[PDB]
């Protein structure tokens, strides 16, 4: 077993959904992580989506960063149609229950939204990164601290 | 104006109706549902039919009107929307301020009914969107509890 500071806003979390299975918490040490609160139906996510795996696919190995889709679909079979079509890692369906103070915790007034989180402390290194992204393609600025 | 809907309305005069636009006073003497929803939301688009049948069936006799309060930022979903609701609308030149209604009645989700007195304002309930399920005759209509 290996800890992780992202266990201080998902203490009830584990596992991520990943491409290759599950992945641990633990698995990320030493990686910048972003959760990305969206949903399947969202249409501003529908836009953006798409830009932020363009970024992942160009950047997430030099740049040593994740994605975690955070949901807000209620709907199982929904979600995982959503995410599958993804490249990335989701926090699971049946930590749904805590998305929306999750949500609260970051100040999250909209979707899409990323929060951007150091995987070893849990200390919060921004909140802009869904416009950053956009901004900054080739990410020369990454991780785009205040 | 004197309504207690205007307190959470300040920058709104009229609401949309199947027939044009009625004024805040028309609503004088109701039990007014704030129906917080949108057009792409699963569950809503599921309650919006329900609402509809409960809203047929009892908003004469039980003296009650219902207005949409809209999530959509796009305007063609927000004409289509409301075209399949027989109730009211915050119309879509006021859809900016619908997070801060959304803050004023501590609403956490949607689909979600606040239930209010039109003339005082007053908050008389929170949980009707789950009253309609399990009182769709409305028997205990207006739900106090
Ligand atoms: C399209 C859309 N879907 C959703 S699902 C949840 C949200 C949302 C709304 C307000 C908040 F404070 C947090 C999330 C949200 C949103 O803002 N837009
Ligand atoms: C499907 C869906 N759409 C939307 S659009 C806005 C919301 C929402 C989310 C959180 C809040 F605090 C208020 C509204 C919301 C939601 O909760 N569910």
């Amino acid at each position: 077993g290996m800890g992780s500071g992202l266990a201080k806003y998902l203490p009830g979390a584990t596992n991520l959904l990943s491409k290759s299975g599950e992945v641990s918490l633990g698995s990320l040490v030493g990686k910048t992580v972003f959760l990305y609160f969206s949903a399947s139906w969202c249409p501003p996510c529908r836009g953006f989506t798409p830009v932020l795996a363009e970024f992942y696919e160009k950047h997430h190995v030099a740049k040593n960063f994740e994605v975690v889709l955070i949901s807000w679909d209620e709907n199982e079979s929904d979600f995982h149609d959503y995410y599958g079509k993804m490249p990335w890692l989701a926090l699971p369906f049946d930590q749904r229950s805590t998305v929306s103070e999750l949500g609260k915790t970051f100040g999250v007034e909209s979707i899409p939204t990323l929060i951007t989180i150091n995987a070893d402390t849990g200390a919060i290194i921004g909140t802009q990164a869904r416009t950053r992204v956009i901004e900054d393609p080739d990410g020369a600025n990454f991780p785009w601290p205040n």
